[PDB]
């Protein structure tokens, strides 16, 4: 039944990228308060399956399209409250809301999209939000301000476990080719142009940006797990404009720029798009595949792109002025021709420590995989798919095998001391002693295992305090070390919960 | 498959009786040039069955109706290039193209509508044209100039005889 | 009536580096098996059937297991630094970090694997630019090294495409 | 069907080791242009099986023997344009063309002899050439200069993979 509700206020002039508001899911249920809210208090923990309904007057004369973004871990909020760039709003699970279709509805299986169960009394990690933003604006302002109603329906029952089932299990050798929530930012066509081209890059491993801000997301991360791909792009096109705007598109793939000869254009294998619908276009390349990422000085247009040619239109009555927006969603690479995996089932760099200024250096790891900082030495963090997967989920858990390697700054014959691995259960002050290990510095290498997790069963991608095993690296002669490299290799079953994004 | 193509330019104010343009059928195929054009060279003579497709954004808010006139013998061309009276454009085989219906398509059995086979190297009698004219105009001008694409689809094969079967 | 094979399923020499003039020496391998050059040290390339097979095909692809061995020029007790293997995906500037490895110079030997290939699936026997894994050997105390020997042993299935020749 | 063609010029005095010319395979198809060339543009990538035909008046009174060398990776071109030593011309896949046998024909499975599929718009690695050279000369010069015609027959269809099957 109805479990919670809220209201989104729409300005009469709703322009592309306007932030409309954020609803806090738990507040919607507690402010309502609520047959379901009361069942929740008794249950303590709930892992709901929500039906979200946005009540919304259907209208075909505006061209408005909104995006509802499920931000369970509060990753994009801070960056969209002034203006909402689609790169952010589309970087977490999301749904397109088209004005012509009116009242909207979808299911959010909180077990999958979120991963952790909700506690009646307070937020556990971060507070789960629904963001509402405008993806494509109204052709002209409406008559007056208005509002839409957001409603949560659920039959809350007691959750048996804290943790959901993992959205993703780490495996280098596995990138299927099926995507979810891969939506390209809107492409725009001017009506003051008799024909036109809009290119969409297919270098899908490239990390999207908003100004100088990188927005790590799961889809680009997944693609980066592969060297490149060919095959057929299956997607959907949405024409986001009033019934009185219309267009005809020739959609085709081209390599390294575009032909200037209209006749050559139509000898390629494209498809015509007149209206909302699906499409399949073969990825076109001299190598039959396009690379997953760019090298220095390369551009996405240098490789394989999905090209949208306006061959008739767009047209509209006078005196319309708005552009005609096209929203493209990519669902899968069918009949895929994949490159090798970019990584093997092997170690990869976690961190290098170097330029030590003190002989005594102690690096606390605890139970986390994360980015180190130090005032006393230089930290160089590794960048790779695993690290991005950590960053693109709410929770994760598993075991890392560690390899440590080091080289000397001083003469070998003069060397002394150790790289010591402290392993406790608890913390430094009151912890129990586990398989701590003293590696005499002359060994020049060592191994150990790290539990990434805790008694609750998973770590957020933030600092937190939950009883667990605890690790530290202690150096007593650090100035003798030129570099200390730590590599890790996840044991099978390393688990991620709740796909999301990570702006930096 | 696609055998030839061309473009018709529509003014923002498309009034009843505006001449929009003429496409020359053989030129569409030879400018394209063309898997079919190349099959034609080898065949010498072709008696095509063309599928004509006019790609055109569907719109219910204009009232625009166009006429495509198939003028295989170049009988009305000279008289419609300034202004196209419907008496001329409707006096040869023709098709109505309604804007509300969007993308348009029809079959032209060249054997029937034309009668003589086409010679790869040059026109025989006269050069077969498609004329595009506006039959009923837009209620008010549109936002801007635009264009429509005309396409010819055919699987050209060698013609066995010069002459078709008699229409009459 | 054949003799024994001239080579067994074993390693063979790819390259010896020696006579280092600078302590900092960085040898870029990328994703290729090829002939090195250096202005700062002496390169001695190995000659064997595998290298000729690479030279006598248009394209090749596979994986090489590498063994590195070295000896000291300076006194063991005074030694420091490392033979470092950098393994990225992409390139030096924007690449992702793989199984890089720091071999303290006192180890006097190390191993690693090299992908000879790229996203397209094969390498020409020339310079080329195609996204792939990327390897380099970094020396920080090269003048302490008398010789650095790199041996390779192709994993089963190392493939060649397009028999041809190679004049030098 | 015929997909491309070219011409080789034979001097009246065709001596051992005369370089006669080089045909560029992709140019033969694109200059022809071509039912097959046009199918290629649509396919993007082709892995043809070519039938090569050299049209050539049979003659038992000359002693002339030529070599056609398939140089898919442009490895011998630079070294044979002044004079073609048989060590070069016989070092890549090649066919002997005996004057007494007249018109010559062979199959080139581009999948095997080359390894990588051809891209309609530009050369990928290097541009595949056919070289024509004289292996054994005429006993005495002929009456006058002449020519031979080289023809490529293929039914080009879309290639499913970039890479062939490995020769080795």
């Amino acid at each position: 039944g109805l479990a919670g509700r809220g209201v989104i206020y729409i300005p009469k002039d709703c322009q592309a990228n306007r932030y409309l508001g954020t609803l806090n899911i738990r507040d919607m249920i507690s402010d309502f308060k609520g047959v379901q809210y009361e069942k929740w208090i008794t249950a303590g923990l709930v892992m709901p399956t929500f039906k979200i309904v946005i009540r919304l007057p259907a209208n075909a004369f505006t061209g408005l399209t909104w995006v509802m973004s499920f931000d369970a871990y509060n990753r994009i909020t801070s960056r969209i409250t002034a203006s909402a760039d689609p790169v952010y709003t589309l970087s977490v699970p999301h749904w397109l809301i088209h004005h012509k279709l009116g009242t909207f509805s979808c299911e959010i299986d909180y077990g999958e999209l979120c991963g952790h169960a909700m506690w009646f009394k307070s937020t556990t990690f971060e507070s789960p939000r629904l963001h509402f933003t405008c993806l494509t604006g109204n052709n002209k302002e409406l008559a007056a301000d208005w509002q839409a109603v957001v409603e949560l329906y659920a039959e809350l029952e007691e959750a048996t476990s804290f943790l959901g089932k993992p959205t993703l299990v780490f495996d280098p050798g596995v990138f299927n080719g099926k995507f979810q929530f891969l939506t390209c930012p809107p492409i725009f066509f001017d009506l003051t142009a008799v024909t036109a081209l809009r290119s969409a890059g297919l270098t899908l491993g490239q990390v999207p940006m908003v100004g100088t801000t990188k927005v790590y997301n799961l889809n680009s991360t997944l693609v980066s797990c592969v060297l490149g791909m060919g095959g057929t792009v299956r997607g959907r096109v949405h024409i986001c404009a009033p019934i009185f705007y219309s267009i005809v598109l020739w959609v085709v793939s081209e390599w390294n720029g575009t032909t200037m000869d209209w006749n050559e254009l139509f000898k390629y294998p494209g498809v015509y798009v007149e209206e909302d619908g699906s499409f399949e276009v073969k990825i076109r390349s001299p190598y039959h595949r396009t690379p997953a990422r760019l090298l220095a000085d390369q551009s996405q247009r240098d490789m394989s792109s999905l090209n949208f040619y306006a061959i008739a239109g767009p047209i509209a009555p006078s005196g319309e002025t708005a552009q005609l927006p096209i929203v493209v969603q990519i669902d899968e690479i069918v009949r895929p021709d994949l490159s090798l995996p970019s990584f093997e089932d092997d170690y990869f760099v976690w961190v290098d420590f170097s330029e030590f200024t003190l002989d005594k250096e102690e690096i606390e790891i605890g139970s986390r995989f994360f980015d180190f900082t130090s005032n006393t030495c230089r930290v160089s963090m590794g960048e790779n798919p695993f690290a991005a997967m950590i960053a693109c989920h709410g929770l994760h858990s598993g075991v890392l095998d560690l390899k440590l390697q080091w080289s000397l700054n001083t003469e070998f014959g003069k060397s002394s001391g150790s790289v010591t691995i402290t392993k406790l259960v608890g913390d430094k002050a009151m912890g129990l002693d586990g398989p701590s290990h003293v590696f005499a510095i002359q060994k020049l290498e060592g191994t150990t295992e790290l539990l990434v997790g805790n008694f609750a069963g998973a770590n957020p991608n933030t600092r937190f305090s939950l009883y667990s095993r605890w690790m530290a690296i202690k150096l007593d002669q650090a100035k003798s070390i030129k570099v200390l490299r730590v590599l890790c290799k996840p044991r099978p079953g390393f688990s991620f919960y709740g796909r999301t994004s990570f702006p930096v």
